């Protein structure tokens, strides 16, 4: 849309509020920001030209606004917002701002992560540049920067409440778990959807009406997409046909089989090739910290392999690793008396750069010091490479060491890497 010369107020900062600020600053609009918290997150990232008010809502700013952009964290029933609404002031959310500008198909998912991640993996297996965001990953507005061909948004009922311009190529309510108002907000995801993917085992996921010929179902024993145990084997079944033995999947358990069925039905409805999507089901592990993609933005892939607390596990990550551009590898920690020389056969070539840290970091940078860097902690290493990273590059944390020298456990090192990937790469 055109927001030129409008008084815009953003309620709620954080990364989402920051994305709205950038969204408007890039369209010639300087917004005003307010947040009930005295020191909200992202306050230090907030530009200087932007007026901000913290510790409470500025009711005058709201009543004076032409457009109120409300984070899902503030209740729309709040008296100031209720008064703004009664005064005829337009209230929207960040997702509404996204859907007005999005030029690529949108897949929309709501219902009490894996489904959203799988759909993204299926699009990637088909060579589709996909932006995964919303209630997970990056905020939706930050996906407009890249050159996406498909959007996959995980949405809350709160985000849906303030969204009116969503026309998803495929939408789903996975579950409605603790009421009729809660369901009503979630059903908004179906409005103007080309295909509605519903849960055969949860009737509240079905539209009340107006979806007679655009519904596709997933379920355990029933639905267009369901499971079937026949000749002693369990099969994924799609539109009456066996398409995959669940033993080819890395994921396991009934819940992950229904997750795969739901993700498959969205990807099929969005036009992704079945063959490439089924392949994604055979490669996706969903293991935290084990070659876990934590951020895909601006053509860069940030991969958290903090689970590699030994030389053998890092060698596995490097072995057969195709990186279109530059691999930015981080190495360090407590090596635990390990010999890292076997890693050298994978660290030759032009596209390798090393960023070493931790207790045994000095010993790890000694694999090819000419193209290597050294630091004390993981954070300052990532701030060195973040300016240097360009599209096609991979930022891989396969440290080959345990994290007990500077971390509670390898999980903390992997979570900290994901936190800094969002800041540095977004």
């Amino acid at each position: 849309a055109d927001y030129q010369g409008k008084n815009v107020v953003i309620i709620g900062l954080g990364l989402t509020g920051l994305s709205c600020v950038d969204f408007f600053l890039a369209r010639g609009v300087t917004p005003r920001v307010m947040d009930t918290r005295m020191t909200p997150p992202g306050l230090d990232k907030l530009p200087e030209a932007v007026e901000r008010h913290t510790g409470s809502l500025n009711d005058e700013w709201l009543m004076a606004a032409d457009l109120i952009v409300a984070s899902p964290g503030i209740a729309l029933a709040h008296p100031s917002l209720s008064a703004a609404a009664d005064a005829g002031i337009e209230i929207v959310g960040d997702i509404e701002l996204f859907c007005r500008e999005a030029q690529a198909p949108i897949v929309a998912i709501t219902g009490s992560s894996t489904v959203t991640t799988l759909v993204g993996e299926m699009a990637k297996a088909a060579g589709v540049n996909v932006g995964v965001g919303g209630n997970i990953g990056l905020p939706a507005l930050m996906l407009l920067d890249d050159e996406c061909e498909l959007y996959v948004l995980e949405l809350s009922s709160f985000q849906l409440e303030t969204t009116s311009s969503l026309q998803a190529v495929a939408a789903t309510i996975l579950n409605v778990t603790e009421l009729q108002q809660y369901r009503a907000a979630k059903l908004r995801i179906y409005e103007n959807a080309k295909v509605c993917v519903v849960n055969a085992d949860d009737a509240l996921t079905m539209p009340i009406r107006g979806a007679d010929e655009r519904c596709v179902s997933f379920g355990v024993n029933m639905g267009d997409y369901h499971l079937n145990h026949q000749q002693g084997e369990t099969w994924l079944r799609v539109k009456g046909e066996k398409v995959l033995n669940v033993k080819e999947m890395k994921l396991s358990g009934q819940h992950n089989y229904t997750n795969a069925l739901a993700a498959l039905a969205l990807a099929d409805a969005a036009g992704l090739p079945r063959a490439s999507s089924l392949k994604a089901l055979t490669t996706f592990t969903g293991l935290p910290h084990r070659f876990e993609v934590v951020l895909e933005h601006n053509g860069v892939r940030w991969i958290n392999d903090s689970k590699a607390t030994n030389v053998g596990s890092t060698e596995a990550a490097l072995n057969g690793l195709h990186v279109d551009g530059t691999l930015h590898l981080l190495l360090g920690g407590d090596g635990k008396s390990a010999d890292f020389s076997p890693l050298a056969r994978y660290l030759n070539g032009d596209n390798v750069r090393l960023y070493c840290f931790g207790r045994d970091g000095a010993q790890l940078a000694a694999l090819r010091p000419e193209v290597a860097e050294q630091t004390e902690t993981m954070e300052q290493a990532m701030r060195l490479l973040a300016p240097r990273v360009q599209p096609g590059d991979m930022v891989l944390l396969s440290p080959a060491c345990a994290s007990l020298d500077q971390f509670k456990n390898f999980e903390q090192r992997g979570n900290e890497f994901a936190r800094l990937a969002k800041e540095l790469g977004g």
